[PDB]
Parts: structure tokens; sequence; C-alpha cells
């Protein structure tokens, strides 16, 4: 969807915000995770390098390495809000 902030995290990948407020991360290995608001259901996709995705609801636990690697999403939030106007 149409990206209104985009940044570099170091050692970790690029981290966008859509439109719509939903989160996402891409990390160094390609992977990529999305947060999705609590008003549009909440959870979490993840797709490993290999391509596959999995939601994560409430109520699902989460395994290695979606935790840790969720664990990081709300700081990069708090960075996505203090990013520079895209570009």
């Amino acid at each position: 969807n149409i990206p209104i902030k985009r940044i570099n995290v170091p050692e970790i990948g690029i981290a966008t915000e859509l439109s719509h407020g939903v989160v996402q991360v891409q990390f160094y290995d390609g992977s990529v995770v999305s947060v999705i608001p609590s008003m549009q259901g909440g959870g979490i996709t993840y797709t490993q390098p290999n391509g596959t995705s999995t939601h994560f609801g409430k109520g699902d636990d989460l395994p290695f390495p979606v935790r840790d690697r969720v664990g990081q999403i709300p700081n990069i939030q708090l960075k996505l809000k203090t990013a520079p106007l895209l570009g």
C-alpha cells in the first residue's frame, strides 16, 4: 500500500508505515513482519525468507524468531513517528 513513512533501521532492516496504519519491517534476511492495527483486527503477519506467510492473532504464541522480532517493532514505531518527511 502507499508508504507514508520509510526509514532505514541500522542492523535490522527497512521499516515502512503504510497509509492505513500497518507497520512493516523488512529484515536484513528478507523476512517481513506486518503489524496490523487493532482497529483492523490486530495481529501480526510474518513472512519467512523462503516466502511462507503466517498470521499470528490474539491467542497465538509467537515462535522463534518471530517473538524477538515483533519485540523490536514498538521501538521502530517510535522511530517512524519521528522519521523525516518521506524523501
